């Protein structure tokens, strides 16, 4: 459980690796994996589609049942559901989609959800098609999360850019 290996240490609680979060979850068996979710928990692509496919759609069926009873999440919010075969729990976190006009200041609320868990495997929030500047997302993570977070970024070019920028 929680056997993280091959990460670069950015701060005493923030680590980063060039890796697919699904492959890390299979290797590590973390207590918590974070999903880069949307408010209706529709796992149609990106991190969410990869995690759901690796559960053979069990995550989508569970998420639809959660939304039917509880309604959608808010941007900046989260919920804890099963991790299925990938982790004990999946923390579904909604970062702002600035390509759809959502407020970038909600990225701090999004990362604050990680503080409820002592250790997590997570993606870089609001990056990719959500449109936030990834260097800014990493700075928000480092300034907001106080628990131990292991970031898997599935792109070597982005990984090297983020490390270079943080070592300036
Ligand atoms: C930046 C990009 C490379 C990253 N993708 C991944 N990171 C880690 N493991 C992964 C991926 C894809 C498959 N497996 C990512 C980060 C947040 C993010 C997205 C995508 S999009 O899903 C939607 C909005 O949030």
């Amino acid at each position: 459980v929680n056997s993280f290996s091959g990460y670069l240490k950015l701060t005493d609680n923030v680590y980063i690796k060039n890796a697919d979060i699904v492959e890390e979850a299979k290797k590590v068996k973390p207590t918590v994996v974070v999903n880069a979710a949307n408010v209706y928990l529709k796992h149609g692509g990106g991190v969410a589609g990869a995690l759901n496919k690796a559960t053979n759609n069990a995550m989508q069926v569970e998420s639809d049942d959660y939304i039917a009873t509880n309604g959608p999440l808010k941007v900046g919010g989260s919920c804890v559901l099963s991790g299925h075969n990938l982790a004990k729990h999946c923390l579904h976190v909604v970062g702002p989609n600035v390509n759809k006009g959502e407020d970038i200041q909600l990225l701090k609320s999004a990362y604050e959800n990680f503080n409820q868990h002592e250790v997590l495997l997570a993606p870089l929030l609001s990056a990719g098609i959500f449109g936030a500047d990834p260097i800014h997302s990493l700075r928000v993570c480092v300034d907001t999360v106080r628990t131990n977070v292991y970031l898997a970024v599935f792109d070597k070019n982005l990984y090297d850019k983020l490390v270079s920028s943080f070592l300036e």
